[PDB]
């Protein structure tokens, strides 16, 4: 059986919490990988859980993936469509995502006198690892959601439209683990940190394979990365009014 679970760990400020995420091969060939992928997380002290699937396509060098999402935000009662594109090559992984929603305003979970419901945006996400040194990673986001008020960073301070940056390391010592830091700045000199930790177990693999630097190489590799989980923001943004 080959597939990924994947538990996260992560602080430091506004979405502490951890969650737990599964990839699940339905069709597995050499050139094309069909997967479904499930989870759910207690973040922000909300419980939201998230269904997907997609295709993966490969070229020696290069692999083209889509995917699409459910989010389901169930402290709020918050739903939303999750759409993701893929482009990865070896120590490389872009992706685009875009975040719709599906539900509506009401009463606010969190919030006293507000409604609320799903911002609409995107981000586009760069993973990058360095091929002589993989266990060295680095961490590009851009992100953007559309709203009068929308909570990016935090509930208490509401913004028009933000956007914003995300520049962080990461450091795998041994494919099970990998900790790092995340820097985060944008619109209205925002600025946060978060601080994770993901433990990372390979369906395919011998416990030995995954608690041996030999094989971090192998899982930033193309054929490496391969049942990696999607790389998007699985929780809610939400906007209030
Ligand atoms: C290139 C080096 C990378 C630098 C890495 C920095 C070293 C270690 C970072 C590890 C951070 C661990 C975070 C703890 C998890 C956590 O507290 O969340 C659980 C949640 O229930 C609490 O809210
Ligand atoms: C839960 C989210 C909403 C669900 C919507 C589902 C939308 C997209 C999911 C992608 C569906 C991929 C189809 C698999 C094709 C395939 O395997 O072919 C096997 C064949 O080649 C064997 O010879
Ligand atoms: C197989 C290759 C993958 C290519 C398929 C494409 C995959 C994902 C594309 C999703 C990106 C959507 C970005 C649009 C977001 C957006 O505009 O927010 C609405 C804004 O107008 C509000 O005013
Ligand atoms: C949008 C609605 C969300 C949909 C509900 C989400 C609920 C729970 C998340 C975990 C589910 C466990 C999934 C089963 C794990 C699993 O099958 O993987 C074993 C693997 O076979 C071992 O080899």
């Amino acid at each position: 059986h080959y597939g990924t679970a994947e538990v996260n760990l992560q602080s430091g400020n506004n979405f502490d919490g951890s969650s737990l995420d599964f990839l699940l091969p339905f069709y597995d060939s050499e050139k094309m990988l069909a997967f479904g992928q499930v989870g759910a997380r207690y973040i922000d002290s909300r419980f939201t859980a998230n269904l997907g699937a997609g295709q993966r396509f490969f070229l020696p060098a290069n692999m083209l993936g889509y995917n699409v999402f459910i989010d389901q935000d169930f402290s709020g009662d918050n739903t939303r469509l999750g759409i993701g594109g893929e482009y990865w090559r070896d120590y490389f992984k872009s992706s685009v995502n875009g975040y719709f929603r599906m539900s509506g305003w009401h009463e606010s979970y969190n919030k006293k006198d507000y409604d609320e419901r799903p911002a609409n945006g995107f981000d586009i996400r760069f993973n990058g690892y360095l091929p002589s040194y993989p266990a060295l990673g680095a961490k590009l986001i851009y992100e953007q959601y559309y709203g009068d008020n929308v909570a990016l960073f935090n509930s208490d301070k509401l913004q028009s439209n933000p956007g914003a940056a995300t520049v962080g390391v990461n450091y795998t010592p041994i494919p099970l683990v990998t900790m790092g830091i995340d820097y985060r700045h944008g619109t209205g000199n925002e600025n946060d940190l978060l601080y994770s930790m993901q433990f990372r177990y390979q369906f395919d693999k011998s416990w030995s394979q995954q608690i041996e630097p030999q094989y971090v190489n192998e899982l930033r590799t193309l054929s490496g990365s391969r049942y990696d989980l999607v790389q998007r923001n699985n929780n809610i943004i939400l906007e209030y009014k």
